[PDB]
């Protein structure tokens, strides 16, 4: 179908899991939207069901931050857009960015922590995206 959208948030303060620490893939436990079930909640990865233009937005919140972090949106292991939050001191900072990208069927989109750490949790972090249109209006 031409109705594809997902939305996930971090509803908890909990520290990252062993696997998350190893893969560095930012996990989102609460999924508000998942039309088409194209977002793999277990892997926190979006798999494009068809060719089209997709929109992604993310806001990774570290309310209890220490040391700077880099969050990147990954497309098949390659970084598209990146964002930075924080000074080596303690603060509350958000890593936000957004982009429109073309995806093929089976293409994988996810967030990876290229730099820094998630100690203190990443509560209030959001990750959403949708199909703008498949591949004039």
């Amino acid at each position: 179908s031409a109705k594809v959208a997902f939305s996930a948030i971090r509803s908890t303060n909990h520290e990252p899991s062993e696997m998350s620490n190893r893969t560095m893939i930012i996990y989102f436990d609460q999924v508000l939207v998942n039309i088409g079930n194209n977002f793999d909640s277990e892997r926190s990865t979006f798999i494009a069901p068809r060719k089209g233009i997709y929109s992604f937005n993310f806001h990774v919140v570290k309310v209890y931050n220490r040391q700077t972090i880099q969050v990147s949106l990954m497309l098949n292991g390659w970084p598209v857009i990146s964002a930075f939050a924080g000074d080596q001191d303690v603060t509350r900072e958000a890593a936000s960015n957004g982009v429109l990208i073309q995806m093929e069927k089976g293409d994988r989109a996810y967030l990876k922590l290229e730099r820094g750490n998630l100690m203190g949790g990443w509560k209030y972090s959001t990750f959403s995206g949708f199909l703008v249109f498949p591949l004039s209006a």
